[PDB]
């Protein structure tokens, strides 16, 4: 009878998308009890959360934390930024069901070593995050690069009837062992010799709710409107649903082209079931490329194994400094990570503002120097978009990376401050929500996150600490 937690005076922002209104939330157990005007109930601990506003805790559509929910449970990069759960298992790549008889192919190597590849089903790695017991709650897509590993020799050809047949039957079972969907990453060589039809034989298994396809597309620069309308094809071949996964209009060719993608997004949804994330950042961060080393944007240094003293610098000031050209002064600083500013702030925002667009932060863990987004991703559209750009109201920039995340991938029972939900909470403070993380200085905890519950557990206060471990495996919704 006595609440586990009373949260008094909060501005509810449920994220559903609609109004935002004042009242009391109760939570009993891992099951948000009571939400009225007042609530006049005997708790355990209670939080006077006036000023401050109550949401749905933050769901990243697009990780690549497959393994390092495993090996680091306590989560602080995403938990910090209110991140309860994770979708693991994007860009064709994923650990679940994922067998390795030879070295790893790119690009899984993202993930782990092979030594980490030890999960040959989905119920192998739901009952390795229950052990592992992590802060937030996982739930994981299967990739289509690593169905084909499983399956042929080499990967580098078109996979015969034989192998295909093989890839569906271990998709259906990995979907009924609750999987979220299906993952491409085409663009990769890995998956770039796979023909449209492979893609539709095992994008029909997510039909009847099933599961989502989320594609990286097989280009993101020129022929973008090309792989677009293939994924809109696969999706109409199965009638599946299709997510657009980190849409952008990458190389400064490219630049302003989103008015085109997403016109091409408006005249297809009304046929098929369409949506996409993105990360609120105009700047990439990958290796130091040759055929990415150029002269229409700034190219900063992260690390440099080669010349760790040039570092922080756009790769001009290198070329400079030594008085030699742009590809031999990468040529001499490889092999090393860079910043690529290949992305146009407008680009961003088109996407940013589209409906059916949510947050995903695309963080990568492993990654020496990483990108800014895998500690501040969430809070910059909660800040630096909704309250001081005013991109949208707080109540859509809340949606964006809740209920229309939750209700996109299916999770149960989630996603939204409502009677019944499960109770994935965040409490922030809607004037001071900001990411702290910059590119000099990234991993670094953001600032307005005032509390974070997982299950009904309080797991992460404004002390920068990780209180709890409630987190647990996410089935699809059968
Ligand atoms: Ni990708
Ligand atoms: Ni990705």
């Amino acid at each position: 009878m006595k609440v586990d937690w009373l949260f008094k005076n909060v501005t509810v922002i449920d994220g559903s998308g609609g109004p935002q209104y004042r009242a009391d939330v109760a939570v009993k157990g891992d099951r948000i009890m009571a939400i009225a005007p007042a609530l006049d109930v005997a708790a355990e601990q209670v939080i006077d959360g006036q000023g401050r506003v109550l949401a749905p805790g933050f769901i990243d559509v697009h990780t690549h934390d497959d393994i390092n929910v495993i090996r680091m449970p306590e989560y602080l990069p995403k938990l910090s930024q209110g991140v309860t759960t994770v979708i693991v298992g994007n860009c064709g790549i994923s650990a679940a069901t994922a067998t390795m008889r030879g070295e790893v192919p790119d690009p899984m190597n993202l993930l782990g070593e092979q030594q980490h590849f030890i999960y040959p089903t989905v119920e192998a790695y739901a009952h390795a995050v229950e052990a592992a017991r992590p802060s937030l709650n996982v739930g994981t897509l299967i990739g289509h690069t690593a169905l084909r590993n499983n399956h042929m020799d080499d990967l580098f050809r078109p996979a015969n009837e034989t192998e295909i047949a093989g890839m569906r039957v271990q998709l259906r079972d990995a979907l009924r062992q609750g999987a979220l969907g299906l993952s491409t990453g085409l663009a990769y060589a890995s998956a770039f010799q796979s023909t449209t039809e492979e893609v539709m034989a095992l994008a029909e298994e997510l039909a009847a709710g099933k599961g989502v396809y989320t594609t990286h597309l097989r280009s993101e620069f020129e022929p973008i409107l090309e792989a677009l309308d293939e994924a809109f094809r696969i999706g109409r071949h199965g009638n599946v649903p299709v997510v657009v996964s980190h849409h952008k209009c990458a190389g400064a060719k490219n630049w302003g082209r989103t008015k085109e993608t997403l016109a091409f997004f408006d005249e297809m949804r009304q046929q098929q079931d369409i949506a996409c994330d993105c990360y609120p950042y105009s700047a990439s961060s990958s290796t130091l490329d040759m055929k990415q080393v150029t002269d229409e944007f700034d190219i900063v240094i992260t690390w440099s194994e080669a010349q760790p003293e040039q570092a922080g610098k756009t790769l001009q000031q290198i070329a400079d400094e030594w008085q030699v050209s742009l590809h031999d002064a990468a040529a001499r600083l490889m092999p090393a990570g860079a910043i690529y500013h290949n992305m146009d702030e407008q680009d961003v925002r088109r996407v940013m503002r589209y409906p059916v667009t949510m947050i995903g932060s695309d963080g990568l863990p492993n990654d020496p120097m990483p990108h800014p987004r895998l500690w501040g991703a969430f809070p910059r559209v909660l800040g630096h978009y909704s309250r001081d750009e005013q991109l949208f109201p707080l109540t859509t920039a809340v949606h964006k990376m809740t209920g229309l995340s939750a209700a996109r991938f299916q999770l149960a029972d989630r996603g939204l401050v409502k009677i019944g939900y499960f109770a994935d909470l965040v409490l922030f403070d809607p004037q001071t929500v900001r990411d702290v993380a910059s590119f000099s200085d990234p991993k670094r905890p953001a600032d307005g996150i005032e509390a974070v519950m997982v299950n009904g557990v309080m797991s992460y206060g404004s002390d920068k600490k990780i209180t709890g471990r409630a987190g647990r495996f996410l089935r699809r919704r059968m």
